[PDB]
């Protein structure tokens, strides 16, 4: 399993060295696949399908590119929104979830930051309206063990027979880790010196690219 | 049901006010005074209490902020008023920190004397519309290539009322960074004890003597009575009904206004 931003490419987007001839479980929701995939397993299909069995009709705090995906809101969704984290936009989203019964936050991820310099990625985001409303967020994506056995079903491959390769030391490796996978850290993308040496988390093996690996 | 008024009020000398959502609710065009709340100023100043505010405010100056509300009717001066920027203002001093501010315009007044060039912490306070992408972005990229990254928070209030509906403040954005970053915040302002404590020093008034007035719940009457003092919820401002059955925090009391606290306190403190 392929992590894409941090591991193929960088988006702004730039292709890292050696990883178009090295060559997927993503948490990308900035673009949908299609414009993704054009440009070069993912949170908004999965998001869809949990919406619809639950009647769930969202307020959709996003990039206007993943819009697409979604094609009286009961509970907001929020993904790599960017730009479109305005304060306007946020308070919505908020004020949307203080006047629900049942108050359903979902979540496309939650990672910290992603390299493009670094960037502030949809968990902070999560946070600040989990914080501000007071509930906890459904994570729909890495780390989450039902995103990584989907992609893992995909391929007809159990999970002790895997490899995972990312850049977020929590989200991807941990995180597959954590669902009985092997995971590999690049040295790319977001990746910090700290990150080889985490006090949580020890990747099965650090790599400096894509093509070392 | 609860203790007798008088025992709950006995021994009150002094009084802390929060402003927004106690006093007057903000929005575009200086706000609108709480009904009772400016007669209510009043009578409290007439009286023997001594009367402090104790406020998170820092999308507005000290200066800005009284000006609104002696607009509004109110007997208000700067010199009653503690408030975090000052109290940051000296810390950022005492420390040679130098602050990325990301803040709403209408504070910058009181950072005037602080150096922000080559900036080593952020201090973060209610931004507003100012807590678009790119300030958020830039403040988190000034504390991801920092040594030692510090940020300083004016408050981490969750929400507060406006004429505009519920709105974000700046603990959510406080939050935001914390995790972006790997960090906790350094909080000047409510619920922080030296910020209640300089309050109090202010009118020479001792805790188990002084009685805090706020409409949030965690942040004013939690706050408050951790110092030591009594704590009166209103349920105007920021309240909703579950903020008087709240797990943690029992107020001391709770008001309808700030109207009804002050009826209270002339009928049965000092
Ligand atoms: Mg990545
Ligand atoms: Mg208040």
């Amino acid at each position: 399993l392929l992590d894409i931003s941090g591991v193929l490419y960088d988006s702004g987007g730039t292709a890292i060295a050696g990883s178009v001839e090295a060559v997927f479980c993503t948490n990308e929701s900035a673009a949908s696949r299609a414009e993704l995939v054009g440009q070069l397993t993912a949170p908004a299909p999965a998001a869809c399908q949990i919406l619809k069995e639950r009647g769930l009709r969202p307020y959709l705090l996003i990039h206007d590119g993943v819009r697409s995906e979604f094609d009286n809101p009961n509970c907001v969704v929020i993904a790599d929104a960017g730009e479109s984290f305005s304060y306007q936009n946020m308070n919505n989203a908020f004020q949307v979830l203080m006047e629900l019964e049942k108050p359903v936050l979902i979540s496309l991820g939650k990672g910290r930051y992603y390299a493009a310099g670094l960037m502030l990625d949809v968990g902070p985001y999560m946070k600040a309206l989990e914080y501000a409303c007071g509930i906890k967020a459904e994570v729909v994506g890495k780390p989450s063990p039902e995103f990584f056995k989907s992609a893992l079903q995909a391929i007809g491959v159990e999970a002790h027979q895997a490899v995972m390769i990312g850049d977020d030391i929590v989200g991807d490796v941990g995180g597959a880790q954590r669902c009985g996978m092997r995971a590999l850290q690049v040295r790319t993308g977001k990746f910090r010196p700290s990150d080889e040496h985490h006090p949580e988390v020890k990747a099965d093996g650090y790599v400096d690219n894509l093509a070392e690996a």
